[PDB]
């Protein structure tokens, strides 16, 4: 589809059995989850942003369906205030910038 | 122009006479500055950010030329790492994510 930004580009997400709203955002490298109670192994990853900092803990391989394409990446699971889908699943969808 | 988003969205801005870089970012409502000049009068505005909250100044009418195209809108400047144009100014010059 084709978002006009005068809305905040918010988007229903499936990921490991529950359903929950994700903000596609192309200034995020990575993709940040919140309440999202994810199955398996997790590594650590120190991530940051404006304000600063954050503890979040690295899931890979994870399954996501990003309205109803389906895409394999890496989730932080965080005490995030809004979900994320950043560039590295956006680009796995096809999403691109238009102007 | 059409940007793909494995690299970061990453183009040049014209600012208050100033030359610099700012990055397209989807999910920021407000467009914030790195610490620069920028002459007149503000409004105190602090809004949240992923780790925290940041103290900005709302400045008004502001003109930005971002990537040739001309936008006239609100700037805050402040201490950000990097620095974002935000649906504020991307809804002006007419940008929308596809897939
Ligand atoms: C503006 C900027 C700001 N947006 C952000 O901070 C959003 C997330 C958010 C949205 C809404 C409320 C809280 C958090 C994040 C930004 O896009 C930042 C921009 C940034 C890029 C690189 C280095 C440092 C910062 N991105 C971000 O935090 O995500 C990564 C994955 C890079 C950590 C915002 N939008 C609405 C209110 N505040």
């Amino acid at each position: 589809p084709q978002i006009t930004l005068w809305q905040r580009p918010l988007v229903t997400i499936k990921i490991g059995g529950q359903l929950k709203e994700a903000l596609l955002d192309t200034g995020a490298d990575d993709s940040i989850v919140a309440g999202i109670e994810l199955p398996g192994r997790w590594k650590p990853k120190m991530v940051g942003g404006i304000g600063g900092f954050i503890k979040v803990r690295q899931y890979d391989q994870i399954l996501i369906e990003i309205c109803g394409h389906k895409a394999i990446g890496t989730v932080l699971v965080g005490p995030t205030p809004i979900n994320i889908i950043g560039r590295n699943l956006l680009t796995q969808i096809g999403c691109t910038l238009n102007f």
